[PDB]
This record gives structure tokens, C-alpha cells and sequence, in this order.
């Protein structure tokens, strides 16, 4: 048996645009993911977030599922454009009402809300003004955060500024694969820097407004391994993983190898912001899915395909990664608290004739990673919680509905939810506070 500490937080996680649908209901402004997915060629099968899981109407059902599974925490995000349809200025009471009902319901049912303030659905109005490229987004983000803290900070006490700011910056603004779909490296690194400045301004506002809660930030992380016998691994870790952001937050500069590669792309006087960026945070959130074999390649980095089980994303399954990254964050920055804020897998789920989804592959994946997380706890990592991505099959960004990450299956023709074997399994882990 592998039992977790008392009070350890078992959660599931979603994001607004991936599940809600009704992106323009009740006065909401367009987000950059509305406009990006309605642009031909950007998302697989022409999929959009217009309907998704219809969580906008079905929220009560979905939460009742969380309750019924005895899951203790729900990580969800708020749609900035539902709250402030032009990004700044006017506040939309019906947007506040929607999340208010969700929050109050969670608290009634004894589930701890973890709110992601930004999970990628930037108001379109602000993209017109440059979005993450514009230094002014630090103010816009502060104002938005303020509104949330003022309206919800009486009940929500666990907050996350940004989800995966590397993805926001690099995949949105260099690769052009995510909204706003840009391919400019100088824009991409100004977005990195402004994400940090916006994150830090929101923390500062938080200290002024919600004097009894906790705030952190979530990073994507891969477990990079070298193809032979190492510096490419070093760069990938410093660039793709938490150090890009944590080195500024804890040490006041970007990591060495990031500067080696990217100095020319950062603002000239970027160091002038670093003291503000060092605003103290309460926890680090790490997302982790996959491992990668890496080699130098005259980026100067390429991936090497390996044997190894893969998911439907083609991501290699390497459970020891989650242990490595947990050990590595403690070793490198020693944050007071850590959460695994996302871990999960996409498989080609089928509803069997018995009416059930026999996702033994997802159970195996989750089990292995939870065991590795447990190990890190035994070896001193202050892991306070673990969140499964995702509660529901949902809109998987540029992959559309073709990648199912849920522990609950969604039949999109009817919106029926069918708890998967992995969900039932996870429920028992939560009840038991660990593996048996
Ligand atoms: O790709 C899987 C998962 N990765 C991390 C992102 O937070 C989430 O939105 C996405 O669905």
C-alpha cells in the first residue's frame, strides 16, 4: 500500500474554453480561442468551443459527478471575457453569476475550489491591443485579477495566476499553433516577460485584497533525457520547464541557457522588471504528461522517437518523470508547497456493449504516476495535492474533440456523461487516500 499524508488534496481539473461552450452567452466578449478556432485551418476537423461539453448549462450535473466520486478539489478556470467582455473596464454581472453558482455549489458539497485565472482564453478586445505582447497587459491582468479577488476571494482561497505560460508564449506566438496564431520569436519572448510581469502584479493585488488565501502559478514540464553521453537536456529543462519562470521569480533573472539562446529576443532593459517579478508566491503547480529523448541538432535541439508505450497524443509514457520533476523543483528552488495540477492521458476510448468504458490503459497510466508522486513525498517534496486532467473529455485545443483525456466520457451527440473505469478507480484512490 501507498498512503498519502492526511489532508492531501485529490482533485480533477478542467479549463473554461475546453468544457463550457456558449462562448458568447449572457454578454460574454469573444476570446482569442473563439476567433482562432473559427479561422479555417487552425483546429483539427474545424472543431470549435461553441458547444464543447455544454458545461455552461450542465455544470450542476458535472459537479454532482465530482461529489459522487468523492473527489476533494476541483481545479477550473475562469473565462476572462465572460467577466470583462472588453478585457478591462465593464464587468459583466452574468459572468460573475455563472462562477458564483459553481463556487457556492462546490463549497456546499465540501469540494475545495482551485481557480485558474488565465487558462488561455484572452479577451479578443485585448488581442487587438497586442495581447501578451503589450507591456500594458500587466495592468489589464491586475485589474481582471482584482475583480475576481473582490468578488470570489471571500470563498475561493486557492488561486493560480497563469496556466502554462511557456505554451501561451511559445506555442501561441512562435509556433503559431495556438491562439493568437503568431510566428514571431521577438513577440514570443516579450510575451514570456509580460506573462511574468502580469503574474507578479496579480500576486501583489492578491496580498492587498484576499489577506487569508494562497496564490501560485502552473507550468508545463517534460522529462527530458539525453540520447547519448546532456547540454541539450539542460537547455530543454531550463526553457520548456518551470525554470524559465521560477528563475526570475526566485533568483531575479532568466536561466543561463535561456539567456544564451534568447537574450536578443527579450526587451533591452528586461532586468528593470525583475525585482517586481520576484513577488512572493505560495505554491508551485506542475503539470506533467510525457518524457522526451533529446539530442543536439545543428533551436539546436530535436526529439528522438523511442519504443515505449505512447498515448493517443503520441506522448511517451514515462512515469518516473513525475518523480524527477518533483525532486528537481525542490532541489532547484525549494518552494514551500507544490501541487501536481495536471497529469493524465489521451486514449482512444470506446463505450463497450456493457455501457462502460474499460480504460485500463488510463488506469495503468494514472496508477504509475501517483506511485511516483508518493515516492517524492517520502523523500521530502512538499506535495500537497494531485489533480487529474481531466474530469471530462473536452476540446483539446488544436486537436479539437479528437483527443479524450477525461475520466468521464462525453458522448457529444447527446452530452451524456459516462464515468470511465479510470474515474471509478480514481474514486477509490481518493476514498483510500492512496494506492493499495
Ligand atoms: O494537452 C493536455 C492538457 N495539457 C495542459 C493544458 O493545461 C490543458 O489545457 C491541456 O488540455
Amino acid at each position: 500500500v501507498k498512503k498519502f499524508p492526511e489532508g492531501f488534496l485529490w482533485g480533477v481539473a478542467t479549463a473554461s474554453y475546453q468544457i463550457e461552450g456558449s462562448p458568447l452567452a449572457d454578454g460574454a466578449g469573444m476570446s482569442i480561442w473563439h476567433t482562432f478556432s473559427h479561422t479555417p485551418g487552425n483546429v483539427k476537423n474545424g472543431d470549435t468551443g461553441d458547444v464543447a461539453c455544454d458545461h455552461y448549462n450542465r455544470w450542476k450535473e458535472d459537479i454532482e459527478i465530482i461529489e459522487k466520486l468523492g473527489v476533494k478539489a476541483y481545479r477550473f478556470s475562469i473565462s476572462w471575457p465572460r467577466i470583462l467582455p472588453e478585457g478591462t473596464g465593464r464587468v459583466n454581472q452574468k459572468g460573475l453569476d455563472f462562477y458564483n453558482r459553481i463556487i457556492d455549489t462546490l463549497l456546499e458539497k465540501g469540494i475545495t475550489p482551485f481557480v485558474t485565472i488565465y487558462h488561455w482564453d484572452l479577451p479578443f478586445a485585448l488581442q487587438l491591443k497586442g495581447g501578451w505582447a503589450n507591456r500594458e497587459i500587466a495592468d489589464w491582468f491586475a485589474e481582471y485579477s482584482r475583480v475576481l479577488f473582490e468578488n470570489f476571494g471571500d470563498r475561493v482561497k486557492n488561486w493560480i495566476t497563469l496556466n502554462e505560460p511557456w505554451v501561451v508564449a511559445i506555442v501561441g506566438h512562435l509556433y503559431g499553433v495556438h491562439a493568437p496564431g503568431m510566428r514571431d520569436i521577438y513577440v514570443a519572448f516579450r510575451a514570456v516577460h509580460n506573462l511574468l510581469r502580469a503574474h507578479a502584479r496579480a500576486v501583489k493585488v492578491f496580498r492587498e485584497t484576499v489577506k487569508d488565501g494562497k496564490i501560485g502559478i502552473v507550468f508545463n514540464n517534460g522529462y527530458f533525457e539525453p540520447a547519448s553521453e546532456i547540454r541539450a537536456v539542460r537547455f530543454m529543462h531550463q526553457f520548456n520547464n518551470y525554470p524559465l519562470f521560477l528563475n526570475p521569480i526566485y533568483r531575479g533573472d532568466y536561466p543561463e541557457l535561456v539567456l544564451e539562446f534568447a537574450r536578443e529576443y527579450l526587451p533591452e532593459n528586461y532586468k528593470d522588471d525583475m525585482s517586481e517579478i520576484q513577488e512572493k508566491i505560495d505554491f508551485v503547480g506542475l503539470n506533467y504528461y510525457s518524457g522526451h529523448l533529446v539530442k543536439f541538432d545543428p533551436a539546436k535541439v530535436s526529439f528522438v522517437e523511442r519504443d515505449l508505450p505512447k498515448t493517443a497524443m503520441g506522448w511517451e509514457i514515462v512515469p518516473e518523470g513525475i518523480y524527477w520533476i518533483l525532486k528537481k523543483v525542490k532541489e532547484e528552488y525549494n518552494p514551500p508547497e507544490v501541487y501536481i495540477t495536471e497529469n493524465g492521458a489521451a486514449f482512444d476510448d470506446v463505450v463497450s456493449e456493457d455501457g462502460r468504458v474499460h480504460d485500463q490503459n488510463r488506469i495503468d497510466y494514472l496508477k504509475a504516476h501517483i506511485g511516483q508522486a508518493w515516492k517524492a513525498i517520502q523523500e521530502g517534496v512538499p506535495l500537497k495535492g494531485y489533480f487529474v486532467w481531466s474530469l471530462l473529455d473536452n476540446f483539446e485545443w488544436a486537436e479539437g474533440y479528437s483527443k479524450r483525456f477525461g475520466i468521464v466520457y462525453v458522448d457529444y451527440s447527446t452530452q451524456k456523461r459516462i464515468v470511465k473505469d479510470s474515474g471509478y478507480w480514481y474514486s477509490n484512490v481518493v476514498k483510500n487516500n492512496g494506492l493499495e
